[PDB]
């Protein structure tokens, strides 16, 4: 159900100038996790009953930065603002998604498609909108479906995100990586999953309880089963979400 916003074609030209060179600076830097963790807390904010936060701008705020769930993204912020400066025509929102989108991209996944035209937006939501990484089936169902409005399969396919990246004992407190290829985009997170713990690969409670739920657990199995099928599954999930609350 999305009408996208026209942008001028200067905006446009920005777009893809800027996707290019977030390529290259993501790719260079090694920071693609990094970056798809800043536009998912970016967007997961998300509450539809009363269209409040969202990926309209606000993670680059200090006081949406010392969130605890975003321990770390200051320093995704601090990363991007050079790059960010080139293209003073883009909004910070619009910014953040194509970075998302850009990791996703250059580590080997799907291309996510992208639209422009977000807003930046004033305030900040609330505290304590993103998951909680010691909970289950039900906060899940909670805080993607209650509030963000996306589907138990969009929960699914997202937690696959994790097939990038590591946690840190300092951020969150968990450490490591879901994968032994913490760099490319594959259907390895469920994989790991399906295998049980291995030595030194992270599973956190909210990963595990993708296992146990009836809707969730059929997804797992054809995701590590078949990665042409998550990544279609993947790059909807990830549309819907850098779109939340965005050309509704
Ligand atoms: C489903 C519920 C989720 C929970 C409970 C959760 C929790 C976490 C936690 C605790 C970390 C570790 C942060 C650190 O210590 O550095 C993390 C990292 C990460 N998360 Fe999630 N997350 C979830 C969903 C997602 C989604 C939906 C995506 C994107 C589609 C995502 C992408 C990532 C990425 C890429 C990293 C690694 C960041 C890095 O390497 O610095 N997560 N997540
Ligand atoms: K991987």
């Amino acid at each position: 159900g999305k009408s996208y916003p026209t942008v001028s074609a200067d905006y446009q030209k920005a777009v893809e100038k800027a996707k290019k060179k977030l390529r290259g600076f993501i790719a260079e830097k090694r920071c693609a996790p990094l970056m798809l963790r800043l536009a998912w807390h970016s967007a997961g904010t998300f509450d539809k009953g009363t269209k409040t936060g969202g990926p309209f701008g606000t993670i680059k705020h200090p006081a949406e930065l010392a969130h605890s769930a975003n321990n770390g993204l200051d320093i995704a912020v601090r990363l991007l603002e050079p790059l960010k400066a080139e293209f003073p025509i883009l909004s910070y929102a619009d910014f953040y998604q194509l970075a998302g989108v850009v990791a996703v991209e250059v580590t080997g996944g799907p291309e996510v498609p992208f639209h422009p035209g977000r807003e930046d937006k004033p305030e900040p939501p609330p505290e304590g909108r993103l998951p909680d990484a010691t909970k289950g089936s039900d906060h899940l169902r909670d805080v993607f479906g209650k509030a963000m409005g996306l589907t138990d399969q969009d929960i699914v396919a997202l937690s696959g995100g994790h097939t990038i990246g590591a946690a840190h004992k300092e951020r969150s407190g968990f450490e490591g990586p879901w994968t032994s290829n913490p760099l490319i985009f594959d259907n390895s997170y469920f994989t790991e999953l399906l295998s049980g713990e291995k030595e030194g690969l992270l599973q956190l409670p909210s990963d595990k309880a993708l296992l146990s739920d009836p809707v969730f657990r059929p997804l797992v199995d054809k995701y590590a089963a078949d990665e042409d099928a998550f990544f279609a599954d993947y790059a909807e999930a990830h549309q819907k979400l850098s779109e939340l609350g965005f050309a509704d």
